[PDB]
């Protein structure tokens, strides 16, 4: 693909009638998925120089509830599976990335109460984990770019609020290879902890 859309990512060739429609079509349906205008209530909790993060809690409004949806069926799309959903929906707390009024990262957690070190396999022993990263993703162009870092950081200060969780005590669920390397770094070990392996 000879041309890369800066705004929803689409690698296509512009030279040819049927990528400029195929684009087209794939550029309405991306930016209405990740289009972050005219909520009522944000409860924005953490400010950057390049965004914000916006939490969305158990029994917060339709309008809320359902925007983190429409973000969740363009990440299957991207992953190409359908990754563990979380056990119970209405315990999930979801944390946006939000920068010029685009969702651009997107956590979903979940309360666990074990979790596993992985070694790709996994240890057989339980270890005690508060916080299960269920789903995490940022947009393509957005990459490394320390916004998976600011979700996870805003997780353990937020999952549990009052008290800052340890790395000790958050999960990757069934993580990809990018989620690895990502833990890996983040975690500062190759032994993080996985759920659903
Ligand atoms: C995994 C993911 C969320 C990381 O998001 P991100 O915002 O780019 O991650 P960060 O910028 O916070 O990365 C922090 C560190 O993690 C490591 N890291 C992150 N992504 C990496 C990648 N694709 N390859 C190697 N290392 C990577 C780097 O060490 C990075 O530090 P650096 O940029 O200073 O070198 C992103 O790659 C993604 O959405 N992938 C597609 C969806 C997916 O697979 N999600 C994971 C499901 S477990
Ligand atoms: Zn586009």
């Amino acid at each position: 693909g000879t041309t890369v859309c800066k705004s929803c990512g689409m690698i296509y060739t512009a030279s040819n009638p049927e990528d400029e429609i195929q684009h087209l079509q794939h550029h309405h349906r991306f930016l209405e998925g990740i289009k972050f205008v005219g909520w009522k209530r944000e409860r924005v909790v953490a400010e950057f120089w390049d965004g914000k993060i916006v939490l969305v809690l158990p029994r917060d409004p339709s309008y809320a509830i359902k925007k983190v949806e429409d973000v969740q069926e363009l990440v299957d799309l991207e992953l190409g599976f359908q990754q563990t959903v979380p056990v119970c929906p209405d315990k999930t707390k979801t944390f946006l990335f939000i920068d010029e009024k685009r969702v651009v990262g997107c956590l979903i957690a979940e309360p666990i109460k074990q979790a596993f070190r992985v070694l790709w396999r996994c240890s057989d022993v339980p270890e005690p984990a508060i916080c299960g990263i269920s789903r995490i993703w940022v947009f393509r162009l957005k990459r490394r770019k320390r916004i998976a870092r600011r979700l996870v950081d805003t997780v353990r200060n937020c999952f549990m609020f009052g008290c800052f969780l340890s790395t000790n005590e958050i999960a990757f669920s069934d993580p990809t290879p990018d989620g690895k390397l990502f833990a890996t770094k983040y975690c500062n070990t190759p032994n993080f902890l996985v759920y659903n392996f």
